[PDB]
C-alpha cells in the first residue's frame, strides 16, 4: 500500500557518467564502451550560442581539446565524431561499469527517471513525462546539460533523453541518445518557446485505477460513457484525445481493478467539470498525469531491476 512518485533505481547509470570539459565549457557525458556521448554545444563558449555552425566549430578541436575525467581518472580522447546533436567521443578505454542498454525515443506522455548530474557527478534523481509539447517539468542548474534520462527492462537501460536547454518558462527540452530534439527546438540561442501543453489523459486514467487499488473511491459514479462522448467533453478542458491505442494499455489496470476503461471515464467527466470540492486523490487536490499505464503495474504489483 501506499503509491510516490518513484525513478528506476539510477546505479546502473550513475557508473556511465563522466565530466567533459572543452576549454572552459565543461559539461557530463554518458560513457559506454569506448565511447563518450555529450552535447555538441560543449565545444562553444558563451559566445559561440547565437549562430553556431558547429561543423567549423568542430574541425578546430583536437582530441587534445577534450578533457574527460571518470572521478579521479582521465581518458585518453582518440577520435571525434558529430551526430546531429550529440558529440562521440572515442577514448582508448571501455568502460568496465557499463550495462547493457538499448538508445530508444519515447513518445509524447510515457515518463521516465532523469539522474541530474554536475561535473560528471550525480546529484539526484526524479521521475517525468515527456509532455505533449515535447517538452519536460525538470530541475537542471548550469553544468546539468549531459544529464541523461531512462528506462530499465529488468537488466537493460533504455536511454531516451539528453539534457540541452532551459525554455523561456522554467521547462526544458533535449534529444534522444541519436541527438534528436524531442519537439521543434534547435541548440542555439533563439528565440523558441514550447507551444501550448495537454493533460496526458490515458496518464490521469492510470492514476485513478492507482487510486481506486489504493481505497481512495468517492470519485466513483452509477453511470458510463462512450470514448468520442467523452472526447467531447476532454478537449474542453485542454486533455489529449484518448485512442484505441490507450484502452488497449489501460487493460491490466481496467481487469485488476473490476472497472471498465469507459465507466472510469465518467468519472473523469464528472471531476473536470465539478472539481474534487475540496478533497484529494492519492492525498492531491488536483489530477495527476506523470504516471503511466506501466508504471502503476510497476508500483503496486512490485517489479524489480
Ligand atoms: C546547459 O548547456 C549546461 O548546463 N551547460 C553548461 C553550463 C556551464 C556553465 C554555465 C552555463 C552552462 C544549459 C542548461 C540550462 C541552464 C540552466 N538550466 C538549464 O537547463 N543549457 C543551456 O545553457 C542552453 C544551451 C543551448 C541549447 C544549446 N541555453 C543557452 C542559452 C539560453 C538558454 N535558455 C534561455 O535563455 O532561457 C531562459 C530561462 C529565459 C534563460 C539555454 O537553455
Ligand atoms: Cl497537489
Amino acid at each position: 500500500s501506499g503509491f510516490r512518485k518513484m525513478a528506476f533505481p539510477s546505479g546502473k547509470v550513475e557508473g556511465c557518467m563522466v565530466q567533459v570539459t572543452c576549454g572552459t565549457t565543461t559539461l557530463n557525458g554518458l560513457w559506454l564502451d569506448d565511447v563518450v556521448y555529450c552535447p555538441r554545444h560543449v565545444i562553444c563558449t558563451s559566445e559561440d550560442m547565437l549562430n553556431p555552425n558547429y561543423e567549423d566549430l568542430l574541425i578546430r578541436k583536437s582530441n587534445h581539446n577534450f578533457l574527460v575525467q571518470a572521478g579521479n581518472v582521465q581518458l585518453r580522447v582518440i577520435g571525434h565524431s558529430m551526430q546531429n546533436c550529440v558529440l562521440k567521443l572515442k577514448v582508448d578505454t571501455a568502460n568496465p561499469k557499463t550495462p547493457k542498454y538499448k538508445f530508444v525515443r519515447i513518445q509524447p506522455g510515457q515518463t521516465f527517471s532523469v539522474l541530474a548530474c554536475y561535473n560528471g557527478s550525480p546529484s539526484g534523481v526524479y521521475q517525468c513525462a515527456m509532455r505533449p509539447n515535447f517538452t519536460i517539468k525538470g530541475s537542471f542548474l548550469n553544468g546539468s546539460c549531459g544529464s541523461v534520462g531512462f528506462n530499465i527492462d529488468y537488466d537493460c537501460v533504455s536511454f531516451c533523453y539528453m539534457h540541452h536547454m532551459e525554455l523561456p518558462t522554467g521547462v526544458h527540452a533535449g534529444t534522444d541518445l541519436e541527438g534528436n530534439f524531442y519537439g521543434p527546438f534547435v541548440d542555439r540561442q533563439t528565440a523558441q518557446a514550447a507551444g501550448t501543453d495537454t493533460t496526458i489523459t490515458v496518464n490521469v486514467l492510470a492514476w485513478l485505477y492507482a487510486a481506486v487499488i489504493n481505497g481512495d473511491r468517492w470519485f466513483l459514479n452509477r453511470f458510463t460513457t462512450t470514448l468520442n462522448d467523452f472526447n467531447l467533453v476532454a478537449m474542453k478542458y485542454n486533455y489529449e484525445p484518448l485512442t484505441q491505442d490507450h484502452v488497449d494499455i489501460l487493460g491490466p489496470l481496467s481487469a485488476q481493478t473490476g472497472i471498465a476503461v469507459l465507466d472510469m471515464c465518467a468519472s473523469l467527466k464528472e471531476l473536470l467539470q465539478n472539481g474534487m470540492n475540496g478533497r484529494t486523490i492519492l492525498g492531491s487536490a488536483l489530477l495527476e498525469d506523470e504516471f503511466t499505464p506501466f508504471d502503476v503495474v510497476r508500483q503496486c504489483s512490485g517489479v524489480t531491476f
